[PDB]
């Protein structure tokens, strides 16, 4: 179970993130934010999908997986 965070989208693209992971394979309680939104991606997702996913959907260093079990 872990968490994935991301910090570029503004306000509005959240449910972006959460809606790509969203469309390719069922998120758990994504949040909203400025743009910070926090996913929340377990360990039997397309996790490796996602963090090229989510990040080609904002950029490349301001993704991040921190597990919260």
């Amino acid at each position: 179970p872990r968490r994935i965070i991301l910090s570029r989208l503004k306000a509005g693209e959240v449910d972006l993130l959460e809606e790509e992971l969203g469309h390719l394979t069922t998120l758990t309680d994504v949040v909203k934010g400025a743009d910070s939104l926090s996913a929340i991606l377990p360990g039997d997702i397309a996790e490796d999908d996602i963090t090229a996913v989510l990040c080609f959907v904002i950029e490349a260093d301001q993704i991040t997986f921190e597990t919260v079990e």
